[PDB]
């Protein structure tokens, strides 16, 4: 139902849009945070395993990781960048060919369309390279994170005397990742239908608080956008609100110290969402990878349509493959270019009792 | 001349806007990143070290601190809220004493100003807990940062062959620290609509070649006003400073580079020390003013409890007025500052030139 160009004006936002997402969610790692308190020994454990993932999050930033891959953008914007700058000269030679057929002219413009196999070439090797560093990144914070909710676990099982407490602090905590998932899913619907740019919201949630301010523990987690969502991150905020007033109505008969137990798998809300976005750009990049190919071959096609042209009718039925990919191509460079240039906008929400 | 009220327009968002350069100062330090490469044992105690400094940012921010105090914001809007819920009763009782003196009237009028006291006293409450909290954590920063600091002389003293390079390198890092300054300076002069403004800087350094770097040194600045020229001067600075390092470093190998560059680890450390000193000198300037309106509220109680005629009393509503109508400009920026989400953008500082 859709050409290749067609496609891709769809997956390349999308997987730019997924890459933005792992790096709110990696300022969500860096931004949690907690403090011993008066806690038992089981302190040490937990703070070894968040540092743990804060060090492969400091790492992947180190590598020069920020908002999106610009291997992957930069052969995006090459292939556009071709189309836009041998669009007159291709034109011309379909309109010369029209009017009468001659080889000499035939080869010229088969020639020119080669030249979109190289950098299509190149868009497919850099997502391979991506995607495999990606892959061996996010399979160490998988183990980083089933090590800290092993270590959680463990603690939260032998507090018998307060497990009703952490149960309904862990439906909640659970309820906060459907509310971010549901955001992430508002997010993907509207995106063909507002302005890009690059905007996340890292958002800090207070556990266990102290009666004059701050509290013991910090929970962080990020969220972005490639376009303007104000209504959708307020509507977030106010289901992790919600959320977070129906834990402190459920640990209401919990000490600060049994809440400081009772809270702990907060901590996961940051990497949970490192994991869960790093699988989406792999799907993402999968996606891309096919219909990159489709667009490989079909350029293949019309070249070989055009070998085996013999009159001016059978060259020109090649012109409505050029003429569409040319048009779409056109606001794929926009696009691409927006999001390449796009001042990313940050900001900070923290989540605590709403209601005294 | 100019009253008490009149002063606290200026000396509450001077205030603000040191508090919320502080977080920007800690930010930096948060983000602020090293790993080891082929460092050799010194790397430890620079990694300790600086993971020091780090603990001392996130139990900061624990503690609540976040661009800003809450506790005298609160006390702030309190006495704003105050005076804005007490202005139709003050201004009819002072109305119908001019008209008549009514001795029953004038003690209704005298209490009135007497309830702006209590929220008067404990701001000057909240910023004296605030400021001895905030001395304690800056004290122990301090000495976070000269430990660090002296870890990293020693290091570089003992690289005797790249001195050179060394004090070189340090020269631009003084350099970015006097533009930062300028910034700040600059900031301090230029008072539009208000907001929360923030920039948080990464500086590349000791780069590996296909991308990534052994050290990301961290550095934020912030405004309570757009200042969009201003940061762009900023950045353009920091960057020809970058520039002059990297050209001043061509000599040295990736490792020896790790080494040159270790100072600006303190970039941001030393941003929160000055933060912190300069957040201090706001707020006995905004203690004495507190004070001074303390002392007129108490002067002008005083003149209504001693007047026996119309004309005594008429005379008390000029200071009421003019602090109501302060009072309500603090209300909307106060307003505004407390409501305010961060507008936040983030700048990483790399080799441009080639590619
Ligand atoms: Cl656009
Ligand atoms: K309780």
């Amino acid at each position: 139902n859709q050409s290749a160009s067609e496609q891709l004006q769809t997956d390349i936002p999308a997987s730019i849009s997924a890459m933005v997402l792992l790096n709110s969610a990696c300022q969500g790692v860096v931004e949690t945070y907690i403090d011993q308190g008066n806690a038992e020994h089981w302190y040490a454990q937990v703070e070894q395993n968040l540092n743990a993932v804060q060090k492969l999050v400091r790492q992947w930033r180190l590598s020069g990781n920020l908002y999106f891959s610009n291997d992957i953008m930069d052969s995006v914007l090459s292939i556009a960048n071709t189309f836009k700058d041998s669009n007159v000269q291709i034109l011309t030679l379909f309109k010369a060919l029209e009017t009468r057929f001659d080889t000499a002219q035939l080869q010229q413009l088969t020639s020119l369309i080669l030249t979109l196999q190289n950098p299509i070439q190149s868009l497919t090797s850099n997502i391979k390279r991506y995607d495999e560093g990606l892959n061996a990144w996010a399979r160490q914070v998988e183990d980083a994170h089933n090590t800290l909710q092993q270590t959680i676990a463990q603690i939260q099982q032998e507090e018998v005397s307060i497990q009703a407490e952490i149960i309904a602090t862990n439906a909640q905590i659970d309820l906060m990742k459907q509310q971010i998932a549901a955001f992430k899913t508002a997010i993907a619907n509207a995106q063909s239908q507002r302005k890009k740019g690059i905007f996340e919201t890292i958002f800090g949630v207070v556990l266990a608080p102290f009666t004059l301010g701050g509290s013991l523990i910090l929970a962080g987690f990020g969220v972005s956008s490639i376009v303007e969502a104000q209504s959708e991150i307020s509507s977030l905020q106010s289901d992790i609100q919600s959320s977070l007033n129906t834990i402190n109505h459920d640990q209401q008969t919990l000490s600060q110290d049994q809440q400081q137990i009772a809270s702990l798998n907060a901590l996961l809300l940051s990497v949970d969402q490192v994991n869960n976005d790093c699988a989406a750009i792999s799907r993402s990049l999968d996606t891309l990878q096919t219909t990159v190919l489709s667009l490989y071959n079909e350029t293949n096609n019309v070249v070989s349509n055009l070998t085996k042209a013999q009159d001016s009718q059978a060259v020109i039925l090649e012109q409505v493959w050029y003429q569409s990919a040319y048009n779409e191509w056109q606001d794929i460079l926009e696009v691409a270019s927006t999001l390449n240039n796009a001042q990313p906008q940050i900001t900070k929400a923290q989540i605590k009792e709403n209601l005294y």
